[PDB]
């Protein structure tokens, strides 16, 4: 009853509901929780990656209303893949996923009403 921007935030809240579902385990798992640099032995990615992001986060916010508007909590989405290519070698296995989840992101996103 709200209107588009209220209609914006629930549609954006589904596609989260979707990223985190079973239906996408194969390629989203890595993007669940924050990056654990070291649980990994990554010990130059919070020098490389300064804004990490991950769907936990992203759905912390989203549920907190923080995102004021849809290319708020698109951009955190971007953020996390982005972050996902500028840091991993660009023919790693990790980065092929990513990928595979941004397809199905901005397709979802493009649909939005
Ligand atoms: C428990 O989680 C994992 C476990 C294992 C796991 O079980 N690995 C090995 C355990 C021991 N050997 C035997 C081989 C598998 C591997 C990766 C895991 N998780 C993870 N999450 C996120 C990222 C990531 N990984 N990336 C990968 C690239 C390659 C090494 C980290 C790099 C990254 F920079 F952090 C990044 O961008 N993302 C998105």
């Amino acid at each position: 009853s709200m209107g588009k921007l209220s209609e914006h935030l629930r549609y954006c809240d589904s596609i989260l509901r979707e990223m985190l579902s079973k239906k996408h385990a194969a390629y989203a798992w890595p993007f669940y929780k924050p990056v654990d640099a070291e649980a990994l032995e990554l010990h130059d990615y919070h020098d490389i990656i300064k804004h990490p992001m991950d769907l936990s986060t992203v759905k912390r916010k989203m549920d907190g209303r923080e995102y004021p508007d849809a290319q708020g909590f698109a951009a955190d989405v971007r953020l996390m893949f982005s972050n996902c290519y500028k840091y991993n070698p660009p023919d790693h296995e990790v980065v092929a996923m990513a990928r595979k989840l941004q397809d199905v992101f901005e397709m979802r996103f493009a649909k939005m009403p």
